[PDB]
């Protein structure tokens, strides 16, 4: 009640403390009830998982209007999990990386790179991979810094009561104009963009959207403008990602209405829907270890790249990844069968003992640190995770800079998903 800092700040976490362990039969992974548990509910029945149960079955969560269909083997220990993304010939990402099933209907906007594997997938991936490199993505630095700048001093002007949420005032824009202009898309469409694709990745928690009718007007929508800003592209050039797109071949072949819209889909959900959460659990984080705040405060760029790593290892801001089994295989004694789901955790990956010995302990100075926040490695290992440690590192530094004690309020409205760790609001002040 006496506390550092600001009156209303929320409650500091004595860092390196491990969550309860949640005794297994309380433990429903195929439950969206079980999501909406508190987060360190969460993390403790992971730790129950990688000790007792480290591969396990579970039916598949159907949301409505998609299909569950069959149940997944989940991979909670690190090794498992690298195991599994370093050999896509057994583990295929075809035909889904989530648990439920594909359809055709999905697949007219969900039928991307992503879900595909080689050759094909690394044919489309290099369309757009020179654009992704750590020089290309250094080269955006001073767009990344403008916005971020622009939108931390807005924070302060649009509020007299220093009171504001951190994912609509900057989390969530920042990483939407990036995206949204790397792809070719006007200023005056950003919103609708992050609309979009805030429904398409938060289907299931009625904040966003639980009737299936809106989730597909929303694919079709999402579908249809990137077919039209193609079209424009095809026929007048822009040096951006949307023309990279309508000029290249694959095989020979430029890429269909149906493989365009894919892709594009692809690059804005995923650029609009994970860096942001990633920057409000950090700021969560720092809020609870204001000791982890002070030392990178004290030495921003000294500390800076394994800061942005313990972030993203904290919030493991894709929980899982989905692979199914293209042939028999056993691991750990437990036979799973070619055809059968096979579900990554990355979050669990990222708790695990045998890999991390103090995995408890949020420590900005971190190192080694071999996360699997942008997933086990290999051929599908995460495009954007260049543009989003720079992302991620430039808002620290610019709410450093002009407010650097912002500190959370409240505690955060979790999203409700199986597959984000999403932050929906997160009420902030600073002095
Ligand atoms: C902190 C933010 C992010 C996290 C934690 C994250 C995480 C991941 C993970 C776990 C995967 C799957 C890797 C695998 O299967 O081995 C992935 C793939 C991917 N990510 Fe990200 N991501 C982030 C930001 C971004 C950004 C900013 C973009 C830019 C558009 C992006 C684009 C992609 C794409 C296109 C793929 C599929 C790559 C492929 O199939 O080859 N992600 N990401
Ligand atoms: C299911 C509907 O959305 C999609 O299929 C398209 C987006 C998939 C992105 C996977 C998660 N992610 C976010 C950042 N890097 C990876
Ligand atoms: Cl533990
Ligand atoms: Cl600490
Ligand atoms: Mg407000
Ligand atoms: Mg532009």
């Amino acid at each position: 009640h006496h506390h550092m800092g600001l009156n209303t700040a929320i409650a500091t976490r004595v860092n390196g403390t491990p969550p309860p362990e949640v005794p297994i039969a309380d433990i429903e992974l195929g439950s969206l009830d079980f999501w909406a548990l508190d987060d360190d509910v969460r993390d403790g029945a992971f730790a129950t998982l990688r000790r007792e149960a480290p591969i396990s079955f579970w039916p598949t969560i159907e949301l409505p209007g998609f299909v569950a269909g069959n149940g997944h083997w989940a991979l909670t220990k690190y090794d498992d999990v690298f195991y599994a993304s370093r050999h896509p010939d057994i583990f295929s990402s075809y035909p889904n990386i989530t648990i439920n099933d594909q359809t055709p209907e999905l697949a007219e906007y969900f039928g991307s790179m992503i879900v595909l594997d080689d050759p094909r997938h690394q044919r489309l991936r290099s369309i757009v991979s020179r654009a992704f490199t750590p020089k290309v993505v250094a080269r955006i630095e001073a767009a990344v810094r403008d916005r971020a700048h622009r939108l931390v001093s807005s924070m302060i002007a649009n509020n007299p009561d220093r009171q504001a949420d951190l994912v609509s005032e900057l989390a969530g824009p920042l990483p939407l104009q990036i995206i949204c202009d790397m792809m070719g898309i006007p200023k005056a469409d950003h919103q609708r963009i992050f609309h979009w694709t805030n429904v398409i990745l938060g289907f299931g928690d009625p904040d966003l959207a639980t009737d299936f009718d809106e989730f597909m007007q929303v694919s079709a929508d999402i579908g249809a403008y990137a077919t039209a800003l193609a079209e424009d592209r095809r026929v007048n050039h822009h040096d951006d990602l949307t023309s990279s797109l309508v000029e290249a071949e694959v095989d020979g072949e430029r890429l269909s209405s149906r493989e365009i819209a894919s892709f594009f889909i692809l690059l804005v959900v995923a650029g609009n829907e994970t860096t942001r959460n990633a920057i409000t659990h950090g700021v969560l984080a720092l809020s609870r270890y204001p000791e982890q705040r002070d030392r990178w405060w004290s030495d921003f760029d000294g500390l800076a790249p394994t800061a942005v790593e313990e972030i993203v290892r904290w919030a493991s801001p894709v929980v899982y990844m989905r692979r199914t089994l293209t042939q028999d295989i056993e691991l750990r004694g437990t036979k799973m069968a070619a055809g059968d789901k096979v579900s990554l955790w990355y979050c669990s990956a990222n708790r695990d003992e045998s890999k991390f010995a103090d995995p408890w302990t949020f420590d900005l100075a971190r190192n080694p640190n071999p996360h699997l926040g942008f997933g086990g490695g290999g051929a599908h290992f995460c495009l954007g995770a260049n543009l989003a440690r720079r992302e991620i590192r430039v808002a620290f530094d610019e709410l450093r800079r002009q407010m650097p004690d912002v500190v959370a309020t409240e505690e955060p409205a979790r999203l409700l998903s199986q597959f984000i760790h999403g932050i929906k609001t997160l009420p902030v002040t600073w002095s």
